[PDB]
């Protein structure tokens, strides 16, 4: 070790940044254009530096950067992004690069974060937009302290293939990098931290929080109001339908430009669709047809590779963003179009541009290929923020730098476990992502998929090719109907999550925590642990955290700091709710509510510990909160010496949105 | 691109070398030491530069070395290293990174060659100690010339996912590279004179060619005693044995010196062997215990991380190289050992060292991983040299810059079918590789894999865990036999197609060739097309190239450039022998044949094409073929007008070694 006497700037309380050689003058955080949300970050506990006893090394040589941090014995880590095979990843050797995941974790996969989050309550950040790879404690130094004895293979029973290492050892392929160390003192406290530094998560309006069902590439405008009238019809909830690549005049490459064949008149359709309560997001990949409108004017500002035949906007060039975002500007966003899911950013490598490609901006292809998801979501929600409106969507990769985009990440895999794995694992990545539905060989299948998407960020079923809707299965049709009915009906509870997500930086689902490793539980919200059922599963085992838990259904004591065998039926998802935890439950509306609507709430109580529920209300579509117009209700509630439940809520906040009705309280502990 | 203009100076007739920007000072060829056999380059034809019509595009930028090679409609490739389920390469992408195989062709393998050959008759290498990248014809430039008309994915069902590519493009991380391109004009010419300008192959033994066994970890030298005794008893070839770790007094990290309590007296026991005809190799990996005898020696001169404890000496340095290998001189060699099984320094990456680990020349990780196992199968082979003593032995990583060297690829997987695969691209590879026989569930399995075992570069069971000798499976032990001795009476056709392979270039296992991709079948030596059963098959298709074939084991036409279904039975490995080819067969001696030994030949020649074959003697032993002695004797044979066989053989060379006895000539084709 040639360690370099790197300086740890306290930047924030809990926030130390260091900077190692001559850090490249593009990176996650600078592509992302990601604001700390300081005033967050100054409330937050300062801490002591996580790394007290020395042991960290950090040099450039040989034109790379080289890392060290310390481990512990007790240590387990978590993140390195978003895997979906394996959640401890102490041991793992990883390599950072964005691709389609390809089934197995290799550190390849959708949002590839350069963050690892410790047991111990720490975090750390490498902030950099090139390809990484990562030794989380594999390395074993001749000359560390923990040097173990060397055994002889050929006697000794206890000789190991896996000595124990030390430290986390990264290599970086540039000059320089910055490092970002969050304090804790608890691990989900350094994730919170790190997700402020990013700037929160997004603030998701309402709508996007409701069911959304993706159409048929074939669909023309009649056969989506046709699918809007028939969900109206069979009492489904529907917020906004998602349009495939259809409804562009040409895909793969693309016009960005509505076909005049199946979509005549845009304008009308998205008026009408509005006008009955559907918003609509569209799909798009950012490769450029000859038929673009903007083709000649972009195509000097393209990439030396094209995606199935499609240009590559370098977006790091206003001359290149002007003319694609003025088109979905003017097209589409300026008809009523609510968002986009921006599709193929990722992978694989046979599709994507190579890394020998070459950009105009000079931009290497591999920092390109890094960031690129981050550059169309961070110019795509600009548009929108532009107009004082949220969006909200999907999108195929992200990164380091991107936790305040309005987008959710979705992808082509769907082995339904490893789908949960990543949802848990989303929470250490500083990303959304959604387990979608599509197709299912089985009812029982459907309904398990079903059943876990609505305790996601995204309730969705993406028919691009299935054509299938929520009553499809006629076998599990009314359980199908009561999940969605319920996403509605919890509202209240995902949006105080987001909103805890943006103003707090805490993950709204996330792994247990926050010994043995837990790949198929997680938090949904601060009260619930969602440990969902697999098609041709009858039973499941349920590892409850020490303190009392009670059955989300019938408000029944379930059990304390143990593991239940559970054997919950095709119509529940198992799900457990903390003592004194609080579920607000608005009616099952079809639609969200508008701006100028109130809503009535049952409070759903559960155990007996006093409880408090945190509900934030503001118009739930524009940044009018950043002006703070905003208002956080506090409810109490806990029952009385007779077992009669007592209930409060603060009063209204003068001058600001009130949307909160009736508010009834119910003990769901008889 | 900005192509930086590099002069192709042709530097042997159908090689020429360019110089990207600034190649960096260690390479393969230089890791290797590997001298061009200028005299055999000389001798061959001056051809045509491959990239006659433009369309190399290599440059810099970024700190990087950007290569683009053109590809014709045609074209496929071979090569890019040991790959184990593939064999064409176009349009594949590929990570050359030394590393055990994992189970999917990614690049990472034991000998990841960065030399690719077209069906148009050339080749192309990239000589870089870094990790390389490959875009084998996927990416689809923007400016080519063939750039596909894009479609519509919407309505046009000729639309592809995978349009066409028209270029090889490859990323080096590097400031610089030397290329070599290779003329053919076929595309075996291509791979001879890459060969060739890696000195060619080695030139075995004769006693590296006939049969070895490796024993148990666990084995003595009375253990080792009794089983050649065995192996005589039962008369069952033997020429060499392998020693496992139990040789060492510690391993993993090992002492490199014999262990006191099962080899009490190595002097003794290994002068016994030879004295029995046998010969022993040496299991070591390079990795130091605290207790070898030149530990505090080379600890200056190892790298900062170990491997299962042990250090990893930097082979680079003068200072690590002497204290370890004289260590094996002393120690072992000038007792008599015959040579080593280099084994662990390929991967994989959480037992290796990893790419943050520094080493004392300043050389990076990288670049040891790429050219750890070049080095110690250098350093190794040069002691036996210096000694004027060939060796033959068994190594687990190679690269570019390895043809020379004595040593056969091998590892710890073990499927069949990409076994065989593995042994096809060793030819495209400039690497030796031998589908060795451990273990099998079924005696079928086991006499499957020693018929394609004993056509291959070493005829061996590794018994280190499993225990077996060849005559371990009873039900399939007197075929095991049968194909042992065939083996030894083999081994004049072996040896001189190994002669082929050092003074020539001619890798003697390859591929077909040299439409449809063929990965089980391939051709040993330059008469033989072997085509192996696999376990649970009764029957297989054989595709025969254009001229007519003839059965091995009866004479019998099989057929002319035509596919045939074959049902060999379990006694029979398929195996076709091309019209007039010919096959010298030795006695079934059980012990290669010492430089004072006449050895009598039988000539099997089939078919009907008058036949001519290069029989190559010396003294099997020594380097005094460097001096000239040797010799090239010609064998011809034809059917008179009666249709009885007509031979000669040309006159023994004066002054040189002829071990050749009495000649007779067999036409099997009846
Ligand atoms: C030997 C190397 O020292 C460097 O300073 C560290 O950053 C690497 O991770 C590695 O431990
Ligand atoms: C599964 C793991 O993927 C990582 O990218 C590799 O670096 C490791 O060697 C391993 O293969
Ligand atoms: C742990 C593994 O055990 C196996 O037996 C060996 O063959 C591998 O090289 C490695 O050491
Ligand atoms: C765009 C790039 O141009 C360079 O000169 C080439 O070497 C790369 O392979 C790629 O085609
Ligand atoms: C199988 C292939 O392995 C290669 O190393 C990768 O670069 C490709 O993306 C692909 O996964
Ligand atoms: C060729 C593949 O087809 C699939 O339908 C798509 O979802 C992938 O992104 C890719 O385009």
């Amino acid at each position: 070790s040639h360690a370099q006497t790197a300086n740890w700037t306290e930047i924030y309380p809990g926030v130390w940044k260091a900077t190692v050689g001559k850090p490249e003058s593009y990176d996650l955080l600078k592509a992302a254009g990601a604001q700390p949300n300081k005033d967050a970050l100054s409330k937050t506990e300062k801490v002591s530096f996580p790394f007290a006893n020395g042991g960290v090394s950090l040099e450039v040589s040989g034109g790379k950067t080289y890392l060290r941090f310390p481990l512990q014995k007790e240590e387990q880590l978590y993140g390195f992004g978003l895997n979906f095979q394996t959640v401890h990843q102490r041991g793992k050797i990883l390599e950072l690069h964005v691709d389609h995941y390809g089934g197995k974790d290799s550190g390849r996969t959708h949002a590839p974060t350069p963050f690892y989050v410790s047991s111990n309550g720490y975090g750390v950040f490498i902030n950099s937009a090139r390809y990484i790879k990562v030794w989380a404690g594999t390395g074993v130094r001749k000359d560390s302290e923990n040097f173990p004895t060397p055994k002889d293979r050929n006697t000794d029973k206890t000789w190991s293939s896996r000595p124990y290492s030390d430290a986390v050892e990264i290599l970086v392929p540039a000059e320089g990098v910055e490092v970002y160390v969050f304090g804790g003192p608890k691990p989900i406290d350094a994730v919170k931290r790190y997700n402020l530094l990013n700037g929160g998560g997004y603030l998701p309006p309402r709508w996007g929080l409701g069911f959304t069902q993706r159409v048929m590439t074939r669909y023309t405008d009649k056969d989506v109001e046709k699918e809007v009238n028939d969900f109206k019809e069979k009492g489904y909830p529907l917020d906004f339908v998602g349009l495939e690549p259809g409804w562009q005049s040409k895909a793969y490459p693309g016009t960005f430009s509505w076909d005049k064949s199946r979509y005549p008149d845009p304008t009308s359709f998205v008026k009408k669709m509005k006008d009955q309560g559907i918003r609509l997001n569209l799909w798009i990949n950012p490769y450029i047809s000859p038929d673009a409108p903007f083709y000649k004017e972009i195509k000097p500002y393209t990439g030396s590779h094209t995606v199935w035949l499609g240009l590559v906007p370098d977006f790091t060039m206003a001359e290149a963003r002007k003319p694609f975002f003025n088109q979905l500007l003017k097209d589409q966003i300026e008809r009523g179009v609510s968002g986009y899911k921006i599709d193929e950013v990722d992978g694989y490598d046979y599709y994507l541009w190579p890394d020998a490609a070459k950009f105009p901006s000079g931009l290497s292809a591999e920092q390109m290929r890094q960031t690129y998801g981050l550059l169309v979501q961070r110019y795509s929600a600009e548009l929108y923020k532009q107009r004082n409106e949220r969006t909200f969507g999907l999108v195929r990769a992200s990164n380091g730098g991107g936790t305040s985009f309005p987008y959710v990440i979705y992808n082509d895999y769907y082995n339904h476990q490893d789908f949960i794995t990543a949802l848990i694992n989303s929470g250490f990545a500083g990303v959304l992502w959604t387990p979608e539905v599509r197709a299912s060989k089985s009812g029982e299948e459907w309904l398990r998929r079903f059943q876990s998407n609505v305790f996601s960020p995204m309730a969705m079923i993406n028919a691009w090719a299935s054509g299938t809707k929520p009553w499809s299965y006629p076998e599990v049709e009314a359980d199908v109907k009561k999940f969605a009915l319920l996403r509605m009906q919890m509202m209240p509870y995902w949006y105080s999550a987001f909103a805890r997500y943006h103003f707090e930086g805490m993950p709204p689902f996330r792994g247990m925590g926050l010994s043995k490793e837990i790949k198929d539980q997680y938090m949904a919200g601060d009260d619930l642990l969602v440990a969902p059922m697999f098609a041709g599963e009858k039973s499941r085992k349920v590892v409850l955290p020490k303190g009392k838990w009670y059955d989300f259904y019938t408000g029944e004591y379930a059990g304390d700091g143990e593991v239940l065998d559970v054997t919950p039926g095709l119509d529940k998802i198992p799900v457990y709710v903390r003592d004194g935890g609080i579920v607000p439950m608005m009616p099952a509306l079809l639609n969200s509510p508008k701006s100028n609507q109130k809503v009535d709430l049952e409070i759903r109580y559960y155990g007996n510990k006093p409880g408090e529920f945190k509900l934030y209300d503001d118009d739930g579509e524009t940044f009018n909160y950043e002006k703070g117009d905003f208002s956080w209700r506090t409810i109490r509630v806990e029952k009385d010496k007779s077992g009669k439940v007592k209930g409060s809520i603060s009063a209204a906040v003068k001058g600001k949105v009130n949307t909160v009705g009736k508010v009834t309280f119910t003990a769901m502990t008889k």
